[PDB]
This record gives structure tokens, C-alpha cells and sequence, in this order.
């Protein structure tokens, strides 16, 4: 699709079997989910942004279907306020910005 | 422009006078710099993101060169980590996702 931005872009996706809505958002570098849940082994991280770093787990398996693709992303978890997809994912189905 | 995301979003632009790099981000609501300084009368708040609240100040003149562009749009001032152009501002000069 192309969408503008007047409301929040918010997608529909299916993470790890589970649907979830998620903020497409070029100023990640990274998606993050919180309360999802996904089996095998993790690795620990942390994320900044405005006001703060949080602490999250690192997925590198992980299924993602969006906007009618279906990719495999590394996946953190962990409790931020809004789920996002960031660049990792959207450059595996080719987002484009136009300004 | 058309871009992909490759690599981050950075524009150049020039917000009351000063020129700065700020990040195209489709997952912030407002526009956000740290260190300008702008004339007149502001208006205290706070934004939220992964870590919690950056404290701020809103300015609503403020011109911002953008894309060829030039706004008058709100700005947020406070010690963001990068500088963000939201949705605020994409908005007035019509930017779009396409995925
Ligand atoms: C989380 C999102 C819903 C809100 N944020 C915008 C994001 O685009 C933010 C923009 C942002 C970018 C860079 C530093 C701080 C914030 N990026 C971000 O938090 O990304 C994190 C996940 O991937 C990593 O890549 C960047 C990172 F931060 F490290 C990690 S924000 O920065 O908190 C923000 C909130 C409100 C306004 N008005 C402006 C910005
Ligand atoms: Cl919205
Ligand atoms: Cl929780
Ligand atoms: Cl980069
Ligand atoms: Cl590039
Ligand atoms: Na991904
Ligand atoms: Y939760
Ligand atoms: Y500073």
C-alpha cells in the first residue's frame, strides 16, 4: 500500500503465530513487540530512545507476516509502550519514504 | 525524494535559523530537536518512548526548511538523543510510506 501520515501508520502483523498492531517507524532501527510469546533461546539487549533505554530479549528466528509478506526478522521483547517495525523489517519488504 | 531504509532516515534542514540533522520518523507524533534556541514565549510538556519521558518545551512559530519545503510548524526543544522530524511535520509537505 501507500499510506499518508495523518493518523499513527499502524500495520497488522502476525508475530510468532500471534496478531499483534504495530507502528511502522523509520526512526527504529529495530521491531519490537511486548507480550509476545516465542520458544527458544534468547539473547539479552537494551534500546534508547526518547527518555530512556529499556531492556529487551533478542530473537533472531522469529516469523513475520506483514502487508502480505512473510519474512524472518530478528525480533526483540520486551514492555515498550507501542509495538514498532523498524528498519530491519521494512527493508526486507522494500519500504520506500517520499518527501 | 524517494529513499529506502537502508540506512537511517537523516535530513538536513534548517529550524529557526540553525541547521541540524533530525531523523524522518513515521512512528513520532511531533517534531523534536535538542540544543536551538528559539525566541518568544513556550509552553512546558513531555514525550514518551522506549526508556519512558523526555521533558520539553513547545514553541508553535518556528519555521522549519525541510525537502525544499518551508513550514511553519510546532516544535518540541529538549535533550532528545537525535534529533526527530513526526508526523506534525511530514504531513504539510505531503510525505508518504509505501510498502
Ligand atoms: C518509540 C516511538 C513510538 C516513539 N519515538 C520515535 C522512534 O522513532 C525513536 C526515534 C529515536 C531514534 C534514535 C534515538 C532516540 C529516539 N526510535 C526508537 O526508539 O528506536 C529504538 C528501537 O530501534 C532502535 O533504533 C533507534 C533507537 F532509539 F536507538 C532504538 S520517540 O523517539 O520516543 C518520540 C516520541 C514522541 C515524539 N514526538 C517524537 C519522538
Ligand atoms: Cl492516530
Ligand atoms: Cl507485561
Ligand atoms: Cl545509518
Ligand atoms: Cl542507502
Ligand atoms: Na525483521
Ligand atoms: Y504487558
Ligand atoms: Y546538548
Amino acid at each position: 500500500p501507500q499510506i499518508t501520515l495523518w493518523k499513527r501508520p499502524f500495520v497488522t502483523v502476525k508475530v510468532g503465530g500471534q496478531l499483534k498492531e504495530a507502528l511502522l517507524d523509520t526512526g527504529a532501527d529495530n521491531t519490537i513487540f511486548e507480550d509476545i510469546n516465542l520458544p527458544g533461546r534468547w539473547k539479552p539487549k537494551m534500546v534508547g530512545g526518547i527518555g530512556g533505554f529499556l531492556k529487551v530479549r533478542e530473537y533472531d528466528q522469529v516469523p513475520i507476516e506483514i502487508a502480505g509478506h512473510k519474512v524472518i526478522g530478528t525480533v526483540l521483547v520486551g514492555p515498550t509502550p507501542v509495538n514498532v517495525i523498524g528498519r530491519d523489517t521494512m527493508t526486507q519488504i522494500g519500504a520506500t519514504l517520499n518527501f
